[PDB]
């Protein structure tokens, strides 16, 4: 059974028939759709099948399907996990498992790159202070200066789901938010709980607007311990506006490299509980989300009010004035600084490209629309126009109850 | 099953029951989402019946007379009909109740806080294009009031073999016309080209000027449709000017007032009416993000931005976006300044969480397109962005139906 997507600007029509490979869920059925939900232990049972499914697909990749090469793969994944319950990936297969992954991300705008992911193994880390390690390596690879690279690294996977590495910040930097007494937040309001539990675990927080905060690292099940990112490795962009002189004063920064580290990398039905992931912002999420959405910064009232916009009825569209201002600044800022950075008009125009590239070579190419459209100006962008399958594809990431929910503390 | 929506900007978690009592498919299923797919022979005497009794059935448990004499009698009544001249009539109050859900539960509609007051003008006596002309245009004035835009819906005899359907050929009542031009490109407006070439290639004399109100082209009975052209002193429109750019008005821009669509097939108790005009009052995005900025429509935000003096040279200046904003303000500016009603989309989408949150509440859910509802500008800055939303199919109901001359036995 095939499947039509148009595009509704162009009229370019393209047919999906890679759904057909999809085994996950989607949490919609013939009665309702699940499309805007944000959310919607394993035995050798049902493990050898994932791993063939896997297997089968790199091997196919290579244009090895069926060869002597896959068959004793095949049979040797076999006997290890009957065996040990469990296998393990040789370092090809990681690297097109965490490459194919990204690939599947279907609400990920930026997959024009995903074949270029610099892949770190780190399956022999087995200490906080090791994780550490290779996470301040990943930092300073994909950091680059500014000349951002795309890098992931992996950390073991989970075996009897006891023994879980965990990475507990949702993004290896990001800026601590602190509750006040009279209500008001300092800081990201976005990492308040986060940076509660960094606070108990003995941080000691400087309490200031933009703080990094600490990296805080689980290995093996362990109680996670507390690391501090050498601040040279933290590579931050001061926020200025072209036109407006005033803006700087606003005292806004933001970092670099976006990183993200709560989810879980599925590969043949290995689970890899820390995998943190990286690449380039796209200047809306900064711009728009980091800084505008109501439960973060906020400071739409504040650029509004020294723009001296209109502030009384919304329907002069302060804040859509506010919020173009504050995304040219955001843009201007990085690219002034050469830090990579991608606007949501190159970055959707991309898309479609990689997309289209993706039916023709790949017969399709699972997308979630209500995460690919850029939250502001979505219309004038060509993927609002652009209809579009979703569905889940493994390898994929995968999201993951945050630690402090189901972890089991040593002391 | 009992599903639960969370809102992430306020943690406000709704629990939906109502879509338990859905009917319709949504083009999806657990291996495939198609919740952003544009779009995914009569009735039978037996499939039928049940469709009338699951609308009676909400109708007179809407009316606290559920399982009553009244109820009991009604749904005999309608039974009887069926099985004897294999459809039925709706009573005026099943109409006017049958009509008002359709918008209520029209899944894409952001305007939906105001659907109990909708207007319904039962059209069903109709027999002629000249009669539906009429009909079409006390709607157009009773809605426009002078500015003060009213909704309402007016309903023509519903479906019967197929062969004698009553159509609206233009899809909105009111649009302008769209021209091909020697030159390569298009004058007007570019999304009613084709329509803009059937009315003339029915008969039409075009202006040619860039807002020519297009005629409307009705279909009576399943009869060759006719031209009627909308007394102009009935087509309210505003000029586009800037609240403070004065170079703005010289761009020679404007929009009518009244938002009225077409070319849908209400359904209401298994009963198709594929001519149904009705009409609410803009938002304002509809008009300057979609119709002006849109690039297979006016187009415009190349020159404006350039009046603006805006650096083109790379994107990531955001000019268009910048222009994007000062055409939506003038947009609302230029309606709220002649005192024509229209709505911003930030009070628009805060009135639909309202509505949301009463429809819960009150109903047990609310079916809504997420897609759809959220705003095509500063989406995430509006409060549906955040907003989890079911999508379902309930009826009564608004449908497509094919474009009539691909249909139109000639
Ligand atoms: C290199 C440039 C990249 C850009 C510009 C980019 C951009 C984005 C954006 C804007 C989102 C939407 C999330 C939001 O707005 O909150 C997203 C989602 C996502 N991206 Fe990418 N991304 C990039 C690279 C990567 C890489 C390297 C990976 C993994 C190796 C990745 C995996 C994902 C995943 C898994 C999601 C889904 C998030 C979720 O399901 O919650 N992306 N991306
Ligand atoms: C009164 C103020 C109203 C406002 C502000 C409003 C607003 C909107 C908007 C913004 C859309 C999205 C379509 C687009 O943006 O391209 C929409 C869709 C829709 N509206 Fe409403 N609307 C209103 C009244 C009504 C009324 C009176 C009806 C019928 C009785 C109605 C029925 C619908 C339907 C059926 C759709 C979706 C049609 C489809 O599936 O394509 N609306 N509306
Ligand atoms: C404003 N939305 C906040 C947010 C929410 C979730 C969730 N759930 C997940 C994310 C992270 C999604 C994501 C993941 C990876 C990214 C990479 C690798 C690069 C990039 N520029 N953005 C990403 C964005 C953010
Ligand atoms: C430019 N948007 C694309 C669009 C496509 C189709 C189709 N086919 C049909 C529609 C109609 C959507 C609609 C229907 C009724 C409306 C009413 C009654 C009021 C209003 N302000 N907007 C509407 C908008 C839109
Ligand atoms: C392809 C995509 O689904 C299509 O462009 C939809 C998206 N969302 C929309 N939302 C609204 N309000 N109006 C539209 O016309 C559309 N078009
Ligand atoms: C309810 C809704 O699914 C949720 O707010 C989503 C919508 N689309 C999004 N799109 C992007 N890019 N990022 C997001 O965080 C979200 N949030
Ligand atoms: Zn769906």
């Amino acid at each position: 059974r095939f499947l039509k997507v148009k595009n509704w600007e162009t009229d370019v029509v393209l047919t999906d028939t890679l759904h057909l490979k999809s085994t996950l869920e989607t949490g919609c059925t013939e009665h309702i759709c699940m499309g805007s939900i944000m959310l919607p232990v394993r035995t050798k049972d049902q493990l050898f099948p994932l791993a063939k499914e896997f297997l089968d697909q790199y091997y196919s990749s290579i244009k090895r399907f069926g060869s002597k090469a896959h068959m004793d793969r095949l049979e040797e994944v076999n006997k290890e996990i009957e065996s040990t319950s469990t296998y393990q990936l040789k370092d090809t297969e990681l690297i097109y498992g965490a490459k194919h992954a990204w690939r599947n991300a279907s609400r990920c705008v930026g997959r024009i790159q995903w074949s270029k992911l610099q892949v770190f193994d780190a399956r022999d880390c087995t200490t906080a202070h090791g994780m550490f390690n290779y996470i301040c390596n990943h930092v300073k690879y994909a950091t680059n200066k500014g000349n951002l690279r795309s890098a992931i690294t992996i950390f073991p996977q989970r075996t009897d789901g006891k023994h879980d590495f965990r990475v507990w910040n949702s993004q290896l930097i990001r800026y601590a938010g602190y509750k006040q007494p009279d209500g008001s937040t300092l800081g990201d309001p976005a990492n308040v709980q986060f940076t509660e539990i960094c606070i108990q675990q003995g941080w000691k927080a400087p309490r200031g607007r933009f703080d990094v905060l600490p990296l805080l690292l689980q290995a093996n099940g362990n109680d996670p311990e507390l690391f501090q990112i050498p601040p040279e490795l933290v590579l931050e962009v001061p926020i200025r506006h072209p036109k407006f002189d005033w803006f700087k004063d606003l005292g806004l920064k933001w970092y670099g490299l976006p990183a993200v580290s709560n989810m879980l990398l599925e590969i043949g039905g290995l689970e890899f509980s820390a995998c943190p992931f990286s690449g380039w912002y796209m200047g809306t999420e900064i711009g728009v989300r980091d800084y505008c959405d109501n439960s973060r910064y906020n400071i739409l009232e504040e650029v509004a009010k020294k723009m001296d916009l209109d502030m009384r009825k919304t329907s002069s569209l302060w804040k859509d004035q506010a919020l173009v201002e504050i995304n040219i600044a955001v843009l201007y800022s990085f690219q002034s600084d050469k830090v990579t950075i991608v606007d949501h008009h190159s970055a959707t125009e991309s898309f479609i490209k990689h997309m289209e590239n993706e039916y023709r070579c790949r017969g399709g190419c699972p997308a979630d629309w209500v995460w690919i459209v850029p939250p502001m100006s979505g219309s004038i962008t060509p993927v609002f126009h652009q209809e579009m399958l979703n569905y889940r594809l493994t390898p994929s990431f995968e999201y993951q109850p945050d630690p402090w929910n189901t972890h089991v503390w040593k002391g």
